[PDB]
């Protein structure tokens, strides 16, 4: 709004009570955010000595039993009250003093009311004596801070000598062994381990505004979650909420979740899945996408990263989100599983497309069982089944229960089918039977089509037993049948044979001795679709 004429020549001083610093439970005295103030727009180039003078009569209090101590910045980032001088600095301007800051906060001390009455005054400072101290009393019950005011003490005065002043302020039985922390700054609580010294040795860079923590020695603290002052401070400092999200539910407004910035996935899983009444085993996480909202790339049950590397991308306005799944099986078999899509040809000769999931360091054997779990089989058929493979519509292996699926071509070009083994191929005379693969092909042997598929024959065996068997197979219309034209195929080079003639040589059909490579000699079936 409209600025005052001498608006400039003001300045806003900000007076906090030591009300203000019960009840705090984070680090410093209070929260910038949670204090209250007393506030007094004030002449820059005024001097202190009006301000003590005026602001005694403002609070009510003598001017003799209030010490003002300005709220001052720290090099490591804290604020603590710092002392000030009103006998040596009582004629030097507001603005010299807060120096340029506005607005100024400053701590006001003064006696309890109810003790002044009783007798009590405001003890005297000895600035190069002195040490003004603030205590705090940590109780791993409640895991919480209960503020135990300040004192005056001499520089020289021995930490053993606190001790009796700790123990009344928290309310314990005197001589009740206590553990001392100094806190430093956020994330740095150091233990005090010789109370036999001054406070000069016992604390680091000893200053007016310093924070000693205390807590009593008792074996009870390890029943605790945060068992010490220092455990406490260390949790404050790292706590997160973050909101966890379903990624199959849409728009799931998710829940809230209080976790540490330094926890592993184990331990960012656990506290979700009991969340979830769930195992941990039996969730996925999804990593952040930076830039974009929604879930990203699939978390690894074995990310070795902490959950701040998680969130590093979220920006200080941004909310922090995490999306996860929940799976019908362990992670670790989840991200092992292999998307196997084959055939399965039904006993009517038809063809189905399955999707078999089998662990990824899996046989063939595997496979055929998931299959045989999924499907009904022939009438009084054999209950056995078998793994081909097809490529340009002709068969050119059959898989042995015992192969690894990682053997298997990933390539789109092969196509894997699972069919029952017929009865009469089961267990054939290895001394005069057959196993021939068996193809259609319109005009031209590299025209392949149609249904595959493989065909027993038999030494010495009439032709015609061969075409009847090819027939019942088929099942089409016998003038459909009279069309087509048999041939042997193999390198390229076919040749025809009549229908009448009845030659049957197993021979015929064999490759070259000792060569189980190379593409054996098949069975062609002229005909069109
Ligand atoms: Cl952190």
């Amino acid at each position: 709004g409209p600025l005052g004429s001498e608006a400039h020549l003001y300045m806003q001083v900000q007076i906090v009570a030591e009300d203000q610093f019960c009840g705090h439970q984070g680090n410093d005295m209070y929260d910038e955010e949670k204090v209250k103030y007393t506030v007094f727009k004030v002449l820059k180039n005024s001097s202190l000595a009006e301000f003590v003078q005026s602001l005694s009569q403002t609070m009510g209090f003598p001017q003799d039993q209030i010490r003002l101590w300005p709220m001052q910045a720290r090099s490591n980032g804290t604020k603590r009250p710092a002392m000030l001088d009103n006998e040596a600095d009582g004629n030097k301007t507001m603005i010299e003093l807060s120096d340029n800051e506005n607005p100024w906060t400053i701590f006001l001390e003064t006696v309890d009311p109810e003790l002044a009455a009783s007798g009590a005054t405001l003890p005297k400072f000895d600035k190069d004596h002195d040490v003004m101290l603030f205590l705090k009393m940590y109780d791993p019950k409640t895991r919480s801070l209960n503020y135990c005011g300040h004192i005056y003490t001499p520089i020289s005065c021995k930490i053993r000598d606190l001790l009796p002043v700790m123990c009344d302020r928290a309310g314990f039985i005197q001589d009740t062994s206590l553990i001392l922390y100094e806190e430093v700054k956020p994330n740095l609580t150091e233990r005090i381990q010789d109370y036999d010294v001054s406070l000069d040795k016992a604390l680091d860079e000893l200053m007016d505004g310093d924070i000693i923590v205390f807590q009593k020695d008792d074996p009870e603290n390890d029943n605790s979650e945060l068992p010490t002052a220092k455990e406490y401070f260390r949790d404050l400092y790292h706590r997160v909420d973050v909101i966890f999200c379903d990624k199959t539910i849409p728009n799931d407004p998710g829940f809230v979740v209080t976790l540490s910035n330094r926890m592993n996935y184990f331990q960012v899983a656990k506290t979700v899945a009991q969340r979830l009444n769930t195992d941990p085993m039996l969730l996925q996480f999804f990593k952040s996408q930076g830039y974009r909202d929604g879930p990203g790339n699939p978390l690894r049950h074995n990310y070795e990263g902490t959950l701040r590397d998680l969130l590093q991308f979220f920006k200080p306005r941004q909310p922090k989100k995490l999306y996860y799944q929940q799976l019908k099986m362990k992670i670790t078999d989840f991200e092992n599983r292999r998307s196997f899509k084959c055939i399965w040809l039904n006993s009517q000769f038809r063809e189905e497309e399955i999707t078999l999931y089998p662990d990824k360091h899996g046989c063939v054997r595997d496979l055929l069982e998931e299959c045989k779990k999924a499907v009904e089989l022939g009438e009084k058929a054999s209950g056995k089944l078998r793994l081909l493979e097809i490529v340009s519509y002709k068969i050119i292996g059959v898989h042995q229960e015992d192969e690894l699926l990682e053997c298997l071509s990933p390539a789109t070009s092969r196509t894997f089918r699972i069919e029952e083994i017929p009865l009469d191929q089961v267990d054939i005379d290895k001394e005069n039977e057959m196993l021939v693969t068996v193809a259609h092909f319109h005009k031209e042997v590299f025209g392949t089509f149609g249904i595959p598929f493989l065909l027993r024959i038999h030494q010495g065996e009439h032709f015609r037993e061969v075409m009847k068997r090819i027939q019942s197979l088929l099942d089409i219309q016998e003038k459909e049948f009279e069309k087509f034209k048999f041939a042997i195929v193999m390198m390229g080079r076919h040749q025809y044979i009549n229908e009448d003639e009845y030659e049957v040589n197993l021979k015929d059909f064999e490759p070259q001795p000792g060569n189980m490579s190379h593409p054996r000699p098949w069975l062609g079936l002229d005909h069109f679709n």
